[PDB]
């Protein structure tokens, strides 16, 4: 089997992407944030504290003839941005772009933090990291990809995120028309539960490539590119007037600037992020100070190849017995 679904930016900045997902019988369609940095499929629901729901579409398990309470199971998750959610668990039928999994754990939110409530466009998350990170207790549950894998034509999914435009998540096949050149594959460590790999270096604009190993994670659920402070300083030093602002929380730059590109290495291959992809717009409405799309990871503990980087590539998440990542230009 295979599946194919369109993923759409939630706003004019590409702050995140939503993909329609069918849950239950008859189908209830929710727009979920596919997140290769976490492993829980959770939704706003009829159980979510009413004051914490503000415009989202909810899953109502009592209206699904295939929903079953997973007795005794609870979940609770906290994300790198400080947001969080928790609740109980059902199993139900879940379909993405024509690919169906029966018995998928659907984690129903009883509580969500303010940033989720305040974002009316995201109805929940669909985790695509390794199932060892799933938070369900006392019986850990499998991701949608893990449950579908054995049925797929090939044990892979691909992320093809657009810049200010829709893109695609495919399951079970590699669309050879969606990228240019060849796909370069690189090793993955699953020891932390992430799609963790090592970039071979970077360049700023038309500058020379610096060969240096950069360990990080391929994370569709993080907006920006978070890299070591040395790398980030080298980038922003090429932008007149750019500075790190403790009050704003990162590098800012004059909105009048034209930004240089940023290149990262994948083995001997190179992925070029155009400068425009690094512009996240005014820090506040009407400001002439703009927020940068490359930021320091120094306060995180891990480097994160988020959407800024991934949307410059066609990315293969290869879930073979020994997982690997593939990157192609597009």
């Amino acid at each position: 089997s295979t599946g194919s679904a369109t993923t759409t930016p939630i706003d004019s900045l590409d702050d995140a992407y939503i993909t329609p997902v069918q849950i239950g019988t008859p189908a209830q369609t929710l727009n979920l944030d596919f997140d290769t940095g976490s492993s829980d499929l959770w939704v706003f629901s009829s159980e979510t504290t009413a004051s914490e729901v503000d415009g989202q579409t909810i899953y109502t398990p009592s209206k699904s003839t295939t929903a079953k309470l997973l007795s005794g199971a609870t979940w609770s998750i906290s994300y790198g941005d400080g947001s969080s959610s928790s609740g109980d668990v059902y199993t139900d039928t879940v379909s993405v772009g024509g690919l169906t999994v029966t018995g998928q754990a659907v984690e129903s939110a009883k509580k969500v933090s303010s940033s989720f409530t305040e974002d009316s466009t995201i109805d929940g998350l669909l985790g695509l990291a390794f199932s060892t990170l799933n938070t369900v207790s006392p019986t850990q549950q499998k991701t949608f990809f893990d449950n579908a894998k054995a049925s797929l034509d090939s044990p892979v999914f691909t992320a093809d995120l657009g810049y200010h435009a829709p893109g695609t998540y495919n399951f079970g096949f590699i669309d050879t028309t969606a990228y240019t050149g060849s796909i370069t594959y690189t090793a993955v460590s699953t020891k932390q539960g992430f799609w963790e790999w090592t970039s071979t270096g970077y360049a700023v604009g038309s500058g020379t490539f610096k060969s240096t190993s950069i360990d990080g994670i391929a994370d569709t659920g993080t907006t920006l590119l978070y890299l070591p402070a040395t790398v980030v300083s080298a980038y922003w030093a090429q932008v007149s007037g750019a500075k790190s602002s403790s009050s704003v929380g990162g590098y800012v730059f004059p909105c009048s600037a034209t930004l240089p590109s940023f290149t990262f290495g994948v083995g001997s291959a190179r992925i070029v992020i155009p400068g425009d992809y690094i512009d996240f717009g005014p820090i506040s409405t009407g400001s002439s100070s703009c927020f940068g799309g490359i930021q320091s990871s120094a306060g995180i503990g891990i480097n994160i190849f988020g959407d800024v980087a991934l949307k410059a590539a066609f990315v293969v998440f290869n879930g073979a017995t020994t997982p690997t990542l593939g990157f192609a230009s597009k």
